């Protein structure tokens, strides 16, 4: 099994016991460490932060400590869009740019392999065109790094990708049969299923679905996401779930409708430390005082309301839950968006450090 776990490198901006610094890295704790994010400058991979280099060094020096950690670099993210991956893939000669760079960054800074999280080929502003091309990436990275490993006799590169859980996505970017054959694991994003964007409340990261639903609704859940990207062509020894520390918040209409599917205004509230409308850290719920919890029916998740603000979001059941399908589906381990969003230095929830990564790490038998 793998615990592939989600670095993000703006967490040091948070406040207080907020804050996540190299001090809160656990090199025990994952099985796979993926940085988020690099970017890219005139077709190469590049830094996105001022301290990317001090914290690369912190990053694969946790390898120090555990020689088994495996460590991956990833490029893109949602907020990084798609213009920069559309131009980079537009001709094979940008491509070779592209790959060349990244392995001469990977190999500079120690890292074991690429992370794509291109959000998303063939969506958001990206043309049709960048779903054959994103093949041609893969293919490309994947084939390069064997022959580096060649040359160099050193182990090889790996490459992998985070994928989207919904079929408009997946259909309008990824050929699954063809980028299986070169991809190492597949980090499934198995959560934003639902969200603020939406006018009525809707779980972050549901297992199943509700019997209201219908239609493409009926397989916004983690069950039919793993099943697409399976019968697709993605081997289940390939597919990693995704699992998310973080819930998604509405603003309701009103307080006296608090059900799943009722009427929302908007976000809900910024959390006092993540500051951002519609999503919380598990940190800013998992004891959210004065609020009523339950667990939606069918879909084996936990939402909470406090007035006019609901929260769906995921905690240790529900972990232990998903754990429980993946190994039942035969996959290849976790993914987990991401180490700073649960309550890592264990300051709110009274349940220790890493509550949640914790119980994955657990349910897959991957403890030390
Ligand atoms: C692998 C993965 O989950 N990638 C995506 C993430 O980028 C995204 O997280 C969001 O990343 C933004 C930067 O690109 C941040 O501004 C934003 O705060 C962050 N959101 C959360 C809830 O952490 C995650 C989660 O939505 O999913 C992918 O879309």
């Amino acid at each position: 099994a793998k615990l592939v776990c989600y670095f993000t490198n703006w967490a040091q901006y948070r406040q207080g016991e907020a804050r996540f610094l190299p001090k809160d890295l656990d090199p025990s704790l994952c099985t796979h460490l993926i940085y988020a994010f690099a970017g890219m400058t005139n077709h190469q991979l590049s830094t996105t932060e001022w301290n990317d280099e001090t914290l690369y060094q912190e990053f694969n020096g946790l390898k120090k400590m555990n020689p088994k950690l495996k460590t991956l670099l990833a490029i893109g993210g949602w907020n990084f869009g798609t213009q920069k991956f559309t131009d980079m893939v537009a001709t094979a000669n940008n491509r070779q740019t592209f790959v060349n760079s990244a392995i001469r960054f990977l190999r500079k800074y120690s890292f074991d392999g690429l992370d794509l999280d291109w959000e998303y080929p063939g969506s958001q502003g990206s043309p049709a065109v960048d779903k054959e091309r994103f093949t041609t990436l893969v293919q490309d990275l994947a084939n390069a790094f064997q022959q580096e490993a060649q040359t160099s006799g050193k182990e090889r590169l790996l490459l992998s990708a985070a994928v989207p859980a919904g079929q408009t996505y997946v259909d309008a970017g990824y050929e699954v049969d063809k980028i299986a054959q070169n991809l190492d694991f597949v980090n499934l994003m198995a959560y934003d299923f639902h969200g603020s964007w939406e006018k009525v409340t809707g779980h972050n990261s549901p297992l199943y679905k509700r019997q209201e639903e219908s239609g493409a609704a009926a397989s916004l859940n983690v069950d039919a996401a793993v099943q697409q990207w399976l019968q697709k062509g993605t081997p289940a020894s390939k597919l990693i779930l995704g699992m998310p520390t973080y819930g998604r918040s509405f603003t309701l209409a009103s307080s006296s409708d608090t059900r799943v599917g009722a009427p929302a205004t908007g976000s809900g509230t910024p959390g006092p430390f993540t500051k951002e409308g519609g999503m919380l850290a598990y940190y800013e719920v998992c004891s959210w005082k004065g609020a009523t919890k339950q667990r939606i029916q069918d879909q084996k998740v936990p939402y909470i309301f406090r007035d006019n603000q609901w929260v769906g979001f995921d905690d240790v059941e529900s972990f232990k839950t998903k754990v429980s399908y993946l190994k039942q589906k035969g996959l290849g381990g976790a993914m987990v968006w991401a180490l700073d969003l649960d309550d890592f230095a264990g300051f709110s929830c009274n349940q220790g450090r890493y509550p949640l990564i914790q119980t994955l790490r657990q349910e897959l038998s991957l403890v030390p």
